[PDB]
């Protein structure tokens, strides 16, 4: 059921610098993985352009955002591309490796965390406001599994069941307890509108 794997060292210092250094401007976690939905959803397309019947397991490509007060929880959705199996355990489709120290020099030399995404490795940067991070993923070529970490230097694998997605990417940020701003229809909304407005998907944010 439940495979557990190390990051590489490399990826747990990362997430340990995100979860570590002092910076006031968490919000950036939300554009980082809507710009990573969108690069998800722009391979589907780029390939369905080829092969219209990868769009068999669902024609609309879109963004969404549910905020959930209960859970603690912000689920960020899309219907892109999706990882196998074997993507989510190579740092979720990433190159976190070269990236974490082409990142890691970029700091040295006076960039500054919000800069991350532009080294392939925005993704961690959800560590920000999250203690723990589920990634629920379905590519057409695998089954549906969940990915998990709550940093710490390991992360599990599972087969996922019971909600079947059809196809693409959920990233469920399990919020730390004084980051609940961002379960705030308000504070999503701005965020958006500051820093995702030209965003070539459709995005959809959930009332409770
Ligand atoms: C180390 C962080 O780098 C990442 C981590 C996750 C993503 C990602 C995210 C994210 N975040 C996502 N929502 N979907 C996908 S699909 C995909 C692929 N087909 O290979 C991804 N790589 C991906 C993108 C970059």
């Amino acid at each position: 059921e439940v495979e557990t794997f190390a990051f590489q060292a490399e990826i747990a210092q990362l997430m340990s610098l995100i979860i570590n250094t002092f910076y006031s401007n968490k919000e950036i976690f939300l554009r980082e993985l809507i710009s990573n939905s969108s690069d998800a959803l722009d391979k589907i397309r780029y390939e369905s352009l080829t092969d219209p019947s990868k769009l068999d397991s669902g024609k609309e490509l879109h963004i969404n955002l549910i905020p959930n007060k209960q859970d603690r929880t912000l689920t960020i959705v899309d219907t892109g591309i999706g990882m196998t199996k074997a993507d989510l355990i190579n740092n979720l489709g990433t190159i976190a490796k070269s990236g974490t120290k082409a990142f890691m020099e970029a700091l040295q030399a006076g960039a500054d965390i919000s800069m991350i995404g532009q080294f392939g490795v925005g993704f961690y940067s959800a560590y920000l406001v999250a203690e723990k991070v589920t990634v629920i993923t379905k590519h057409n070529d695998d089954e549906q599994y969940a990915w998990e970490s709550s940093a710490g230097g390991s992360f599990t694998v599972r087969t996922d069941t019971g909600e079947p997605m059809g196809r693409g990417t959920k990233v469920i940020l399990h919020l730390k307890e004084d980051q609940t701003e961002y379960l705030e229809e308000r504070r999503i909304k701005e965020i958006v509108k500051k820093h995702s407005q030209f965003i070539g998907y459709p995005i959809t944010l959930f009332v409770e």
